[PDB]
């Protein structure tokens, strides 16, 4: 029934949290004062904390959606509710900053190598974290039911955030994906062997991007522009919470196992 397939969908969801925190611990272990050298590592550890983040505030909240919600809790509910959100929002800045670099690194080779600014990363990742906490505190302020809660302004909050999340980081991680592939298909698969191993990860990682971290973006615009039928909303939050736990949970495995050059 609607229960069991919400018992299922949680549990997975807190077993695969549980292991998404463990591997952006070791990630942040093995990658957080050294190879700095590389240009690509400040966003992949700063990835790893906002993946780390995501993962135990929404751990937390699944964990404490047991116990009943009337006055104890259902106030640090909302609180890690919110943590769970700006995680999100500043994993999925960080992915598209992630492939922007990326694509960068080969549409303009010479302006990485000695033109970039050597601590580019370090400030874009700032303004990320601070874009993403300064439009999180007026969703909150907007929309919690703790804090000045409005109806008429919660819509046109989270109408501006998830139409920016979609149609900005949308295009852009994937536009830029796709013309870093393009780029190596034909400007450099043509001459030397095909780099196969290249286009598997960009595509594995487009697809899980938009399979697994787009859903729970897409939930919340979908709530609201639409009469989504009360007893079948919890099965889409469920899948929209596996999916971003999958996402993050295996942010690890294909931005840090994949680009492990310094470990070796
Ligand atoms: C409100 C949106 C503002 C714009 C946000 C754009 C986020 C993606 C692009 C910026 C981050 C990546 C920039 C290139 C990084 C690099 O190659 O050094
Ligand atoms: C406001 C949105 C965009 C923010 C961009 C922040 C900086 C991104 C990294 C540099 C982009 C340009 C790279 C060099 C391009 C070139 O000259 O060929
Ligand atoms: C919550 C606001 C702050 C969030 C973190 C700010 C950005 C931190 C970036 C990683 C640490 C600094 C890295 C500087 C560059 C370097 O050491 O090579
Ligand atoms: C990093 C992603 C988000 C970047 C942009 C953050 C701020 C987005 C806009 C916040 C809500 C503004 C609503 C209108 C306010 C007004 O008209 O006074
Ligand atoms: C403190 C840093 C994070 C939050 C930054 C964004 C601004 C938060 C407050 C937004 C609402 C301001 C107006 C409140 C009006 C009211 O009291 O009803
Ligand atoms: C992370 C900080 C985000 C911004 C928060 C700014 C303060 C918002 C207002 C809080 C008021 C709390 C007490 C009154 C609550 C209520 O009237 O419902
Ligand atoms: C990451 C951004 C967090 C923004 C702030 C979220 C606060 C949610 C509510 C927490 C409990 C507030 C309790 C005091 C106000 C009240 O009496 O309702």
């Amino acid at each position: 029934t609607v229960h069991t397939a919400y018992l299922v969908l949680s549990s997975l969801a807190m077993f695969t949290c549980l292991c998404g925190m463990a591997g952006n611990s070791m990630v942040i272990w093995l990658l957080g004062f050294r190879m700095h050298r590389n240009p690509f590592c400040i966003y992949i550890l700063n990835l790893a904390a906002a993946d780390l983040l995501f993962l135990f505030s929404m751990a937390s909240t699944l964990s404490l959606e047991t116990q009943p919600l009337v006055n104890t809790t259902d106030k640090v509910h909302e609180l890690m509710k919110r943590l769970m959100y700006f995680a999100y929002t500043v994993g999925l800045s960080l992915l598209t900053a992630i492939s922007t670099q990326r694509c960068l690194s080969v549409l303009f080779p010479i302006w990485f190598k000695c033109h970039r600014p050597r601590h580019l990363s370090a400030w874009v990742c700032g303004l990320l974290w601070t874009l993403c906490l300064l439009m999180n505190g007026l969703t909150s302020s907007f929309c919690s039911k703790f804090l000045k809660f409005n109806e008429d302004r919660c819509f046109r909050v989270d109408m501006v955030q998830a139409a920016l999340i979609m149609g900005v980081l949308t295009p852009v991680m994937t536009l830029s994906s796709l013309t870093l592939f393009v780029w190596v298909r034909r400007s450099s698969q043509q001459w030397r062997r095909q780099p196969t191993r290249l286009f598997v990860v960009v595509l594995a990682s487009v697809l899980v991007f938009l399979i697994c971290s787009l859903p729970l973006s897409i939930y919340w615009f979908v709530l609201y522009w639409l009469s989504l039928p009360p007893e079948m909303q919890v099965l889409c939050f469920s899948l929209s919470r596996l999916s971003s736990s999958v996402s993050s949970s295996a942010n690890p495995v294909i931005y840090f196992l994949v680009g492990s050059r310094r470990s070796h």
